[PDB]
């Protein structure tokens, strides 16, 4: 399987535009896996032990955590390597705002492991993106204040995917998000897994 | 020791901001160490007889400076060894100016050896850091012509950082140091470091 | 030799810059090669079998430019090692525009192979880059619809360029080709290498 990391920050409308990605790769009956990187890593550390739960796993040593992200890392190059002909989609951030700064979502340990064919950075304007804000207050963090503060986070991420892009030989393409339809950002990214 | 590495390009109040954090640390008594990074370089220069003033160092071939920066990581690796517990600040740069055009200032080599957990980018609007090049002779620089050449150093102290944070595994983080009010910048650096 | 890589988006004048640059250091006796990594790679194909022009090439599977682009980078270290006192300047790209997104010219197993001193980016002015796009079908090419595009494909060619400057410890240089005159861009990259 040809790995795709998709990547967006908060409220560009990744979930929707990945539920696309699938219904037009499941209609053309071609073989595909989406998953949620995050998920895996917490499937990674109740397999291995390392936690029981996401605060367990949020709550740990930094030693440990690079451990983790190495191991689910590897888990995911295994599960490409294993489902054959297709394209495996991996649903994670470039960057994560986080109070302390912005945390590559791919440093080195994690991204030659995985070794994918293109990162995906999916982006929109930054007034569609606040306006996705409170029309949809399904998690509400409330992190984005003005709209400089979204350019910000977008460059941050465009930054640090062409550094892991660097990295592992991969390209980095940005991709529009259509506010109306979702189908456009949706044949973007499969057009470019070809 | 947890390191934390100030960079801001020069006129930004990187010395102002960091006795703030030092002050602060030191009347809360936390275990603090803030070792400048040109100054282990200027020792190693000065000891081969490469350079005799840090405002020539700069000015050296790439050869010569890669072999200073290797030395002075390999130091302040040493000093972070034998500090135990508590907040090592290394006072540096994103980028370095030179005669052949930008140096990273925590190339793959120098990020090895240190291992920060986060890289911190002082800024400020450029007319601020404009006027404050003129008012100290202590230093100089011409280059800094216009506020094109301040943008453009801004931004490949970004690019520069983010590439350093994405192979070292730490985050990055953006403070404005209020006009003013080194105290603001101070702040920020240390709740960053919990 | 020093070696100085570079790289310019299309559209920038680059063989024209590199010409220049061939010629003053003629006329001053200095030792200089000019070497066209895809040329370099194409060699290394040939004198191995795998493909016999630059067309067959460019159609090989990914494992097999992976292994030309290694050969090639190790390939070219020795020429420079080899060839004394002097300067080996290599033409490349420091992003590629490709249906996938943008390719990074200089991935880690091949900037590390090469240990540059200096990576130089030619840019122009977006409307210049479009000025040359009408005038000249060596090629012609249609790829640069606007300038916005032109816009792009610089800040990627920015940060791919600081990315591998950050993991081999060379400096980023970015020359602006003038129009009129083609010795402003090569005087400066004659500069730099001193
Ligand atoms: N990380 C670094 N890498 C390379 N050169 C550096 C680094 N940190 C400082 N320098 C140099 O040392 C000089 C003085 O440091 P500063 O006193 O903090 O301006 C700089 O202008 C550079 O020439």
């Amino acid at each position: 399987m040809k790995i795709g990391i998709v990547t967006g920050i908060p409220g560009v409308g990744k979930s929707t535009v990945l539920a696309k990605v699938k219904e037009i790769l499941d209609n053309q009956g071609i073989n595909n896996k989406i998953i949620n990187y995050g998920d895996f890593m917490l499937a990674t550390a109740l397999k291995l032990g390392y936690a029981k739960d996401r605060d367990e796993m949020r709550k740990l040593s930094v030693e440990k955590q690079k451990k983790l992200q190495i191991d689910a890392a590897k888990g995911i190059a295994e599960e490409a390597r294993a489902g054959g002909e297709g394209y495996l989609f991996i649903d994670t951030h470039a960057v994560i705002r986080t109070p302390s700064g912005y945390l590559p979502g791919l440093p080195s340990y994690v991204i030659t492991e995985i070794n994918p064919s293109v990162i995906f950075l999916l982006e929109a304007d930054p007034k569609i993106i606040l306006s996705r804000q409170k029309r949809d207050t399904t998690r509400n963090r409330n992190d984005y204040s003005d709209e400089s503060v979204i350019l910000e986070t977008i460059n941050f991420a465009r930054y640090a995917a062409t550094a892991s892009a660097v990295l592992a030989g991969s390209t980095v393409k940005v991709i529009v998000n259509v506010e109306g339809d979702p189908s456009i950002a949706a044949n973007e990214i499969i057009r470019s897994m070809k």
